[PDB]
């Protein structure tokens, strides 16, 4: 890959972008090489988890602009642009996303399609796309209203403020906040811990999570009922609860 | 009578307390009927206007009977429809206030996230450990968690089985209120009482109303919250609660 | 003319002042046909990219106004329908009606001395302008029901954390923070913003998978409008831009 770099620790992919003179803006190739690779990793049975970061400086500064400069409503139709990012919605182990630096527009929209997301005490989110003449164009709108509530989102969105991390964790964007130095660790060390439980577990969990923005609560509580009775099909559901009922450790 | 749980009546609150201090309260399908029942007959119940619902203050319920769970086959389950009892909490009409002190984990965190009203202890801790034995919440977790604190920190503490301090619950949307530990159950009585000594309709309208909120899109639960309104003319509490405002003085509904 | 508010104009930003501070800017069926009208007025004004609700540095709107067929309280589904962005700018007292009127509004400034809450259920009465539905949204059904059950007030600094305000700011600067955010907002391209903020309302109305494809679409439209060409020519080459 061009633009990112992925290592395998054990049951842990790690998928780091990789544009440092760039600071890590998104465009076309990073879309495609982090999907490919999120997917490659999604389809490997001896991973279980799996990380997105950047650098120290960047989790991700926002889409690249030249890109986009020179496209009308047609070209943009027509290559349904950022559709393809959808992809990584659509992996089905849990994803983390440690987020260190600037995420900023695309940078923040991509943090906000992980499952998890750890933060740098240094973390700075944003949506300025207002600033350019569009707005989000990869679930910002969406994702970050159901996340921190309209007042924000909407101040966010209209201003192109910045939120730091520490709000962020406030608001409900942000699952933890570490400092600058330990984040990839805790990423990690999240990430391990992930991994380590029942694949099929934990694939389910997430499923019945991500069902809670896509139905009303009486049929989210159903699917989560019907999927809950499933893992009572498992060998791993079996397995699991008879470990604690032996006071031992499970071995999936 | 009942066997795993305490139900008292002080006025116009129920008081519903998990007794089974030996398992932490853990739930189990005795619990979640006698609960259920219990529950059932404070909301059929004219002279009670408020219901709470806690443990001990060491736990509010720390999970589930996992014996019962163990040896159970999916067709057993499909066809018990294992944990859909549980619905029935969140079918009373009468508001519902959960008392929560130590342990709520597992079927415990779901149990208070059913009730209207979370008001914690400073020793509350919460959880979903349910990843760890290798299934998923199924008392609708994964639903009501990740609406009340979004989708990082439900993602994290499902995945992880993390807890979550009462601190952090309360900034996160998961709880109403924190009070001390010594206090919560003083606390949740004076919210109960609050609420018991408004009108019994408008109560029951008012709770249904913010249900309405995770059913339908905005602009149906907007129609919906104004035509509950229109129908609340339609009482005569109304005029009384018009009344003792303008005489500066308290309703008697 | 109005009676009970005062209506200015500050380049492009609108701005609303409930003015009855004999009744703490209490809302009445006049209120509400006032500032839906003067929100509806700025809304086609061209000139106007911003538009701001206050009340007093005591009240914001300390409540609605005690005292099928007719619809009531309908009117005021018509500032939903303003499509440029609208912040209301909350010092003091924002009850009832007032607290619902204030999240009614996209953007929500707070001073200090702001105090939220739905005393409705006192009256033996129930939120009848949205407060049930926005609040639940905006910060949980725990603290809703607890609000809308008990009538419990809720300062602004809960407000803040929960999910209810933009930002919280000192009452002596409220009403600069909030011009000054205005203007910010309506520097921005016009057509962008009122994308922007009807992409955000539309996470209310429908799924997860629905809001993703809606937004797309809008984004996708941002390239047939000259702004989006002039906004992204200015950045590549480091200027401010010139929207038209």
């Amino acid at each position: 890959y061009e633009t990112i770099l992925v290592e395998r620790d054990q049951r842990v992919g790690i998928i780091t972008l990789n544009r440092p003179q760039a600071l890590n803006a998104l465009n076309s190739q990073v879309m495609n090489e982090v999907t490919s690779a999120a997917t490659e990793l999604d389809d490997d049975p001896d991973i279980g988890a799996i990380i997105i970061t950047g650098s120290a400086k960047a989790f991700a500064a926002g889409a690249d602009i030249k890109e986009m400069a020179d496209l009308t409503f047609a070209d943009a139709f027509t290559a349904d642009f950022f559709a393809t990012w959808g992809k990584l919605a659509a992996v089905r182990t849990p994803t983390i996303a440690a987020v260190a630096g600037y995420a900023l527009g695309g940078g923040c929209e991509l943090a906000m399609m992980c499952d998890v997301l750890i933060a740098a005490d240094t973390a700075k989110f944003g949506q300025p796309e207002i600033k350019l003449g569009v707005l989000p164009g990869m679930g910002g709108s969406q994702r970050l209203t159901r996340a921190i509530g309209k007042a924000k989102a909407m101040d966010l969105i209209l201003t192109g403020r910045t939120m730091d991390a520490a709000e962020a964790e406030r608001s409900g964007l942000v699952s933890r906040v570490v400092p600058a130095d330990d984040l990839l660790t805790e990423a990690r060390a999240t990430a391990t811990t992930i991994s380590q439980m029942s694949a099929s577990a934990a694939r389910m969990a997430k499923e019945a999570v991500n069902r809670a923005f896509e139905s009303s609560l009486s049929e989210g509580l159903l699917y989560e009922r019907r999927l809950f009775h499933s893992a009572f099909a498992t060998e791993d559901q079996s397995e699991g609860m008879a470990a604690f009922i032996e006071k031992r450790a499970p071995q999936f």
